[PDB]
């Protein structure tokens, strides 16, 4: 189980919508992402957190030029989470320390198209999905290292997604510990 939900409704009406992957990525791919971006994330400051910024405890990157082993997982990305769709010119890589987190957000409608796509690495975390009129009505996903998840339609624009921190992560009554995670996500063009 990589999914949990508030209802079996809300289960219902995102089974397609709200979709994550575990071991989408071999060991191999996990260990060729991480040697690319590791030093070039390393290059960075952890950035100054801000009470009305959605994310805290990060430090990013915009990557668009890749090695070829990296393309192939890219386009492996971009074949299983597209459709016959557009990806930006870039794809966001985010570095979050072991007490950083994301809070409740819908991904920018003005930059980002139908579908978000992203690989978890290095450790695992819990993404929770709340309605954005109705706190009743959410779904929890277990996001484990070499996993993609897909959110689209719905689950992209009528719910919030977040990345639970440490003292608050957890897959239904399990305890997901927070350590660092590297994420790399794709969009869509509007
Ligand atoms: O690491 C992830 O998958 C979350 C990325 C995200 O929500 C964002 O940067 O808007
Ligand atoms: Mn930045
Ligand atoms: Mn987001
Ligand atoms: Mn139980």
């Amino acid at each position: 189980m990589w999914v949990r939900g508030s209802g079996p409704s809300v289960l219902s009406r995102l089974q397609d919508a709200a979709v994550v992957r575990p071991g989408f990525l071999s060991t191999a791919e996990e260990e060729t992402l991480s040697r690319e971006l590791e030093p070039e994330l390393r290059r960075r400051r952890y950035e100054y957190d801000h009470w009305d910024a959605a994310i805290h405890g990060f430090r990013e990157t915009e990557k668009s030029r890749w090695s070829e082993a990296s393309m192939a997982i890219m386009r492996r990305v971009q074949a299983a989470a597209f459709g016959p769709q557009t990806l930006l010119s870039s794809v966001h890589v985010l570095d979050l320390e072991a007490r950083g987190y994301i809070k409740p957000h819908v991904d920018s409608i003005k930059f980002c198209g139908a579908t978000i796509a992203g690989l978890s690495l290095l450790s695992p975390s819990v993404m929770r999905l709340v309605h954005t009129q109705e706190p009743g009505e959410w779904l929890e996903l277990l996001l484990e290292p070499g996993s993609l998840y897909i959110l689209r339609g719905s689950a992209r624009y009528d719910f919030s997604h977040e990345i639970l921190r440490d003292e608050e992560s957890f897959f239904g009554e399990r305890r997901i510990p927070r350590g660092r995670r590297i994420s790399v996500i794709c969009r869509s063009l509007p």
